[PDB]
């Protein structure tokens, strides 16, 4: 009796209906026959155990479930979806009681994508695979047990798809212990995180890329549980020392979504260097708290720390306790930006120039010697030439090629050093002069340019202003 | 209405989206508005040509390239980025359906240094020496024929 | 981790990447970690004076310094690198921050022929003729002033 309702409410289904309709106008027929003959023998070997029955209520009453059913029935797979069926059989049997596993089940088996993955799964004839992950969520979800937010964490990972291929082929591989020190780092995040929405979301972003999610399995794979629990304790440090303050929140969800800076914290931490990472991170609250909500500085910081050689070059100079280096370097950058006012085509020299890491590197030397006014007056004379440039963007091109060169960098800040500021000056509007001479024949200005572009050359034409 | 569907694609970009806040906040509010009516302009010249108006919605659908237009329409060149699509729409009507050579088109396009150049190079008003090149690139891809080994070389150098 | 920060630039020059490749085909293993040694004890004894760390960034990365620093530990001459670094280590300290003469002094180590004289001087225990050569040429760049045509003129003499 129990099948005739099935088949009803299958069958009253608008969907259903017109699936059904279709398949029998393009001579599919007994494709349907064996479908329902199919559902007959999934109720019969699910007998007595009436939760087995609701599940497969819900699979059935899912159009987009029953369409891919009837698609791997007309090319003569129904065996596979029988031993499917056996197998959801089993491991609905297995949990016997827990009605938040079978909660789980009921939610990734209603979701099209998995239910294709695991047809995909039980075809090749790696049944045992789709075993033996049943049996990690149920020991996950038993282990969460009175702890909601975890087990919301662990619902939302498994409905992503890709995360759900992740941790089949890991499974297949017989990585099934790294799975299980996994989630047993997760649930030993979440209990220390606690009520926090900030942390949790951070967890909820983070956790939910498959790149970090991948990085994350290839260390605990070697035996790195304190690694992993480490960078947890340092990002809930860091979220909690944020205080309320939206930009910081956004660069650290920016930062650590980054997978090659997530593998940077990573290397750090391990080496017991966690207190670095914990003094860089209130050197970034300074900074951006100290920048206030100025646009152009915000996006300057943003591009500086999103690269990740200078990112680890601040991690270097913060580690030998030379953090107010990179405080003062910061403060001079958001000092020339505020006299940029919205001159756009000077602030992005300041973005090319601060973008190229070796230029940062020599910058924070040149402000760890306290030399930094000549810094200073390098980037003024710098909008002094700028704007003198007026329009003539051949100019501007000319001198974004000059400036990105990290050796004419440095000679100019040597040339700014002793005291020969104004050369520098007589310098830049000269070439003006040789640019506005050529004019518009490109051979010139190509001739200009091989002369300008090479540090002796530059050295000795130095020498004759 | 096309117009719209340009300018829903282009917003939609994230960056894109960051980029216009900036350039609005720092009190720059007509610069993007030029950059929209040249947007509109380069829509309205295509016309009946749907294939090049498919290449501005690639072509400013690319944060670099949309950064670098901002950028070069804020100091008064904004007549340079009019002359450069008129061009390039030659470029694209006497090529003709050689689907291959637009996507050549397509391809040296998208790379942001290339576009640049043709900036510097139509702005000085040598206009005439991008569209003879364009010829050349119609030409050599002509002349190769279906070899695509010559056109995957082609490419490459060209890149 | 600054010492891992100079062997990832080190290594990533593919000139010395094979001197360290031919060097473990010939069965002398220990002479390239007995380097590799002999750069962290350096390292760590110039201690927070971030300027000598970058002149060991430059002249570290140079392939024919490299070679002949590796030459020089094969057939037991350590300590005379430990020394030469040692040197170079105190005419920084003592140089102070004239950063025109800590340019000049990474001009000069640059060049190998001068960096082998100075191995060659350090090797026979003439070790304070070094010292007092660098003193001299501190003493001439802080004696000329601002004046680049003189400091010019000395590097090229010195050169």
């Amino acid at each position: 009796m129990v099948y005739e309702r099935l088949k009803e409410l299958i069958e009253e289904n608008p969907e259903i209906q017109e699936i059904l309709e279709l398949w029998k106008f393009i001579g599919r027929e007994d494709v349907v026959e064996k479908l329902f003959e199919v559902i007959k023998w999934a109720v019969e070997e699910g007998g007595n155990n009436m939760v087995f029955i609701s599940l497969l209520k819900e699979i059935l009453s899912n159009p987009e479930i029953f369409e891919i059913l009837l698609k791997w029935v007309d090319i003569g797979r129904e065996d596979v979806v029988k031993k499917l069926f056996s197998v959801i059989k089993q491991a609905v049997e297995d949990g016997g009681n827990n009605m938040v596993f079978l909660s789980l089940l009921k939610e990734l088996l209603s979701n099209p994508e998995i239910f294709e993955i695991l047809l995909l799964w039980v075809e090749i004839n790696r049944e045992d695979v789709v075993k033996k992950f049943f049996d990690v969520i149920k020991w996950a979800v038993e282990r969460g047990g009175n702890n909601p937010k975890f087990l919301s964490l662990l619902k939302l990972i498994l409905s992503n798809p890709e995360i759900f291929k992740i941790l089949l082929l890991w499974v297949y591989e017989n990585k099934e212990e790294v799975v299980k020190k996994l989630f047993d780092v997760l649930l030993y995040a979440v209990k220390e995180g606690g009520d926090n929405e900030k942390f949790l979301e951070l967890l909820k972003e983070i956790l939910s890329n498959p790149e970090i999610f991948e990085i994350l399995l290839e260390w605990v794979e070697e035996n790195k549980e304190d690694v992993v629990k480490k960078l947890f304790d340092v990002i809930k440090y860091a979220v909690e020392r944020g205080g309320d303050n939206e930009k910081f929140y956004e660069l650290l969800k920016l930062l650590l979504s980054n997978p090659e800076i997530f593998k940077i914290l990573l290397e750090w931490v391990e080496i017991n260097k966690e207190d670095v990472v914990k003094k860089f991170f209130d050197v970034i609250k300074w900074a951006v708290e100290e920048g206030g909500d100025n646009p152009v500085f915000y996006r300057l910081l943003k591009l500086i720390l999103s690269n990740p050689e200078i990112f680890k070059i601040l991690l270097e100079w913060v580690d030998i306790n030379n953090e107010d280096v990179v405080k003062k370097l910061f403060s001079v950058i958001k000092q020339a930006v505020e006299d940029g006012g919205n001159n756009m085509v000077f602030i992005d020299l300041l973005e090319l120039i601060l973008s190229n890491p070796e230029i940062f590197e020599i910058l924070l030397l040149w402000v760890h010697i306290n030399r930094e006014d000549v810094v200073k007056k390098l980037f003024d004379v710098i909008k002094w030439a700028v704007e003198d440039g007026g329009n003539n963007m051949v100019f501007i091109h000319l001198l974004r090629k000059l400036l990105s060169n990290p050796e004419i960098f440095e000679i100019l800040l040597l040339w700014v050093d002793i005291g020969r500021e104004e050369v520098v000056k007589k310098f830049f509007e000269k070439v003006l002069e040789a640019v506005k001479e050529g004019g518009n024949d490109m051979i010139e200005i190509k001739k200009l340019e091989e002369i300008l572009l090479d540090p002796e050359k530059f050295e000795e034409l130095l020498l004759e202003v």
